[PDB]
């Protein structure tokens, strides 16, 4: 009945029966009728198939008489980046992020860098590609290749103050997927080691398909720091706008507290921001940004509407726990680099490990970590959890799901926009023991 690959924020789909070069051909077309004027910035991920995926994309373009500025492999912030830093009237990421081998897909914005998602155009490009039986047309607009990546690599530089930078030893881990290159771009501007783990992309993915979240992958990164005695390590996901942490121990660091220390280190920049936050894990941000002189805004999950809230508030910051983080001058944009490149600075100014830094703060908001719940009936389960929990009278929040705040702890349970999930969060004042009760509480009514 529908386009299966046309999700609630980009395109996904198995190679070549959900996603194909003519269906890429015929995206390229619709999404031309769709955006401003302007020429459109394509780029591409590892993967074998992305880059026949990019020319039939930009083949449907041209076309449509479009401009292409192809800027080759890169990873997906450099598409936001580009497309902004050229005002381009759209941009297409080809990039599968984690899924099999035989998927692929691709992340559409317009100017700025706008997302366009389900509503907000892709939907629209769905259904012309849907009823689009036209002939492809020949091109009547030009390619053009613009690799230079000089503007993008002095932006993220300019996020630290090069001279306070100390040597750190910094484990890197690519997983084989677009990191490692910009990692060795930046390496002669900045005094740290680095000790590079499956640093060289390919899409054939020897050691795994990225992703730092499966414990396997976990690993290679902890051990690469212990075995060497870094100062931290950091992994990214294959497009690499999402980065992770390890610190000098091994210990990899729960990105609800990335939030509240970014956000610390902004501040310490640009006084008085205010930052963007979702509502699954709130607390310890709340308290690091207003400590910091911030002013937190909570706003629901996703990074459409994160980048929707940030542009409204002129927020500096904005912080997802899932480990997607926002710059205002990164055209409202997540990066993967500029993250650990403050990290490092905070690190190298403050003279505190990485695990100090976040010590305290993860002992004063514990939080369960994301869990997933693949019920028979979302609706019921989340009723049978509000059912036993009325009693205590809650304080209730809709912005994103349920939040339901009961004063020594909290948790946020929604359905996810990419999966047919419950999510369910949870945190408390300091109170490890209650953190567990509650949560194996709530997970049992939520199987029940
Ligand atoms: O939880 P979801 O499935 O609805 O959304 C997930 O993908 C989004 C886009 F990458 C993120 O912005 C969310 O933070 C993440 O949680
Ligand atoms: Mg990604």
């Amino acid at each position: 009945m529908t386009l299966p690959a046309f999700k609630a924020y980009d395109i996904r789909g198995r190679v070549p029966d959900e996603l194909n070069e003519d269906l890429a051909r015929r995206i390229g077309v619709a999404l031309a009728a769709q955006l401003d004027q302007g020429p459109v910035v394509l780029g591409h991920d590892v993967r074998l198939a992305s880059p026949a995926l990019q020319e039939a994309l930009s083949a449907g373009l041209r076309a449509s008489g479009r401009d292409v500025i192809d800027i080759g492999l890169c990873g997906t912030e450099e598409v936001y980046f580009q497309t902004d830093y050229l005002k381009a009237a759209g941009g297409v990421m080809v990039t599968a992020s984690h899924n099999p081998m035989d998927y692929n897909g691709m992340k559409l914005v317009r100017e700025q860098a706008r997302p366009i998602s389900s509503d907000t155009g892709l939907f629209a490009i769905r259904d012309t590609v849907a009823a689009d039986t036209a002939a492809p047309g020949e091109p009547t607009a030009s390619e053009q290749s613009r690799t230079d990546k000089t503007a993008y690599l002095e932006h993220l530089l300019s996020y630290v103050d090069r001279s306070t930078l100390k040597p750190l030893k910094l484990v890197v881990n690519a997983g084989n997927g677009g990191a490692g290159l910009i990692v060795d771009l930046l390496a002669p501007h900045l005094p740290f080691e680095f000790v590079r783990v499956f640093h060289e992309p390919d899409g054939n993915f020897p050691n795994g398909i990225p992703n730092p979240l499966l414990p396997e992958n976990r690993d290679a990164t902890a051990k690469a720091v212990k075995d060497n005695g870094a100062d931290f390590g950091i992994a990214w996901d294959g497009d690499f706008d999402r980065c992770f942490f390890f610190d000098h121990t091994g210990r990899f660091i729960e990105g609800y507290y990335l939030v509240g220390l970014l956000a610390q280190a902004i501040l310490a920049k640009q006084p008085g921001g205010k930052v963007v936050h979702d509502p699954r894990l709130t607390w310890n941000t709340v308290e690091q940004v207003e400590e910091a002189g911030g002013i937190p805004v909570l706003c629901k999950s996703g990074h459409a509407f994160i980048k929707e809230k940030m542009r409204s508030e002129n927020a500096v910051y904005g912080g997802e726990m899932s480990a997607h983080h926002y710059f205002r001058e990164f055209a409202y944009a997540d990066s993967g680099m500029i993250p650990w490149l403050l990290i490092a600075e905070l690190v190298s100014q403050s003279g505190r490990s990485l695990a100090d830094l976040v010590e305290a703060r993860m002992q004063k908001f514990p939080c369960s970590g994301e869990i997933n719940f693949k019920v028979a009936d979302a609706k019921a389960s989340v009723a049978r959890v509000m059912e036993h929990y009325a009693s205590l009278s809650p304080e209730l929040d809709y912005t994103d799901g349920i939040s339901a705040d009961f004063g020594q702890w909290r948790f946020n349970l929604r359905s996810s926009n990419t999966e047919p999930l419950l999510r369910l969060n949870v945190e408390t004042r300091g109170d490890a023991a209650l953190l567990e009760t509650r949560t194996q509480e709530i997970s049992n009514l939520l199987r029940g």
